[PDB]
């Protein structure tokens, strides 16, 4: 194409906190990160004789 | 266990002293040597989707 699209990815984030056992558990998250874009140009030249 | 108990040992101490004209022999000693203590924790988290 004249321009190309990014690439998408998801990841999950969670940290193993301590469990004193008299305290309720804590939860994690997910987030997305995307790739970069590219585009292509045209060039040309010629003669006239 | 949640906490692990130490380890014990018993040792003795004696010093070869000099002996001149039936000097009464000196007498030794004993003592105790203990181990350290260790314990184990809990870690936990999760997701709710």
């Amino acid at each position: 194409p004249q321009v190309m699209d990014a690439k998408w990815a998801l990841q999950g984030n969670c940290v193993f906190l301590e469990h004193i056992e008299g305290e309720e558990i804590k939860f994690g998250t997910i987030n997305a990160e995307n790739g970069p874009v590219a585009r292509i140009q045209t060039y040309a030249t010629g003669f006239e004789y």
